[PDB]
């Protein structure tokens, strides 16, 4: 039963919505702090370790109608989100999940205007500067995910500090996917594989699902078991596109700004479920 | 709205499942192919625009074992029952007006399954085809086999190589019948082929899109799924059409493929019609 325990009534709680952006709280120095409990003080169900999802994938989707039912910009929802995925990495880490993988930038928001695709490079920068010792602290690994062309390299190159910071966590692994496509990124590992082979260090008759899954940019990725979608969008939008394969989906409701690690936790039960039926 | 209209109330109906293996009826000549037989219950295909109609749906069929068990009856039976289903399914989608349909049959994971299941379903696949190429045929429906050739039993490809060949000037709706499929395997398949190219000096690594991928799958012609099925509450897409379904919508119906009919496959298309579109979708 790999859950933390409820947290003291007193330890600190996240998140505390008055400040934009959300001020992570202090914690109890210890190896890696244990995370805020969620604000409504509510703690993980137990699970136990062979009905877990090792891996969960996220796809972060109502931004935008939750920005508009409150007469906002787009840009409002994005930055709710932020504590969002704070706070779902929190109820991960309290569940006992080893991996995450959350969609915050997919190759097809290069569709979306200009000024809304300036603002997510800044932002999705700003989010991964503002968080790397909160997430090092907490014990999570992080690193991106995801493919070279027209992604800012300030953006790459602000999750590659974060990844060297947080190399040897292991609490929980976060793959930060941005300018990922599934495709693109299995289109990716055969032109490696075309490389290797044009160069002679690689026998065409020798590739089998292996030498793929070895030569997509991050082969230490396990399958997904559960995937998760919000705002009632009941696709995969080529998000994980291999890794996936096999996986489970549960498509919820709830818009991205108003999710919370109770509905983590309440998907994980129902996956939890099925492991019987 | 490309529908069938709703047949004369004396044409001929399907499917009669009081005896195996399933009867399908005589029908009038066209000119052409012929219409095909209407449901039992007379029910008549939703008028659903072409444009929020999906091109492409794939279905998994799932839980003809379970049927089975819950009547305590042997698990070939579910899967006996789930032929007549096939059929009326392509019946419904011709009347709806889809033109490609793909059908999950066997899949790579299968061969997990004991020596006597995998010899059962190998062979019964091989016996459907051949039970029912020719009322394909007559229906104007396009078929061949889409999956893996190794493990394959040579009979079924032989009796889909035959039924591609009789079906290959069809063109009412298309359907991938996919037996021995698994979609990192076709895509893995593909990157072998590209692999080759590379070795004989005919393709450069760095001229490789992701359509260089697309046109060397095993059937390239396939387009994207629109609309991605799977029955009696399964909600994963198990390996199907893996390259293909990335940007699928997915429907996870309860009902088991025994109990479906083609008014659950109109469901789900009227469902399916309904999704409101979201900014960038094709
Ligand atoms: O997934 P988002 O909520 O960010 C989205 O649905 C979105 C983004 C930005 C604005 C809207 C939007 C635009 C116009 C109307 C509405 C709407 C909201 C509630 C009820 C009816 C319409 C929502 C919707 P998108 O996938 O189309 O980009
Ligand atoms: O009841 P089974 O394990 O034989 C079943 O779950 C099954 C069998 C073989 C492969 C997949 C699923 P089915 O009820 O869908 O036929």
């Amino acid at each position: 039963f790999p859950q933390l325990p409820p947290a003291p009534d007193d330890y600190p709680t996240f998140p505390d919505t008055s400040t934009w952006p959300v001020v992570f709280p202090e914690l109890p120095a210890a190896g890696p702090c244990r995370p805020p409990q969620h604000t409504s003080k509510a703690a993980a169900p137990r699970i136990p370790a062979d009905r877990l999802p090792n891996h969960v994938a996220i796809v972060m989707d109502g931004n935008g109608r939750w920005a508009t039912q409150r007469g906002l910009a787009r840009t409002e929802g994005h930055k709710m989100g932020e504590a969002v995925v704070i706070d779902i990495a929190c109820g991960a880490i309290e569940l006992g999940i080893k991996w995450l993988s959350l969609y915050a930038f997919s190759t097809e928001n290069w569709k979306r205007s200009p000024e809304e695709v300036r603002f997510l490079m800044g932002f999705n920068r700003d989010v991964v500067r503002r968080r790397r010792d909160t997430l090092k602290k907490l014990g999570v690994r992080i690193r991106w995910v995801g493919s070279r062309p027209r992604l800012w390299r300030s953006v790459i190159n602000e999750l590659a500090v974060a990844e060297e910071m947080t190399k040897s966590n292991d609490v929980i692994t976060i793959n930060y996917c941005v300018n990922y496509g599934g495709r693109t990124e299995i289109t990716e590992a055969t032109r490696e594989i075309a490389r290797e082979v044009a160069a002679g260090r690689l026998n065409p008759e020798r590739i089998t699902e292996s030498t793929i899954a070895r030569h997509l940019q991050r082969p230490d990725i396990p399958d997904v078991d559960l995937f998760l979608r919000t705002s009632g969008e009941q696709r995969s939008s080529n998000f994980m596109l291999w890794q996936a394969a096999y996986a489970e989906y549960i498509f919820q409701d709830k818009l991205w700004p108003d999710y919370d690690r109770r509905d983590l936790w309440a998907a994980c039960e129902e996956y939890a479920s099925r492991t019987r039926r």
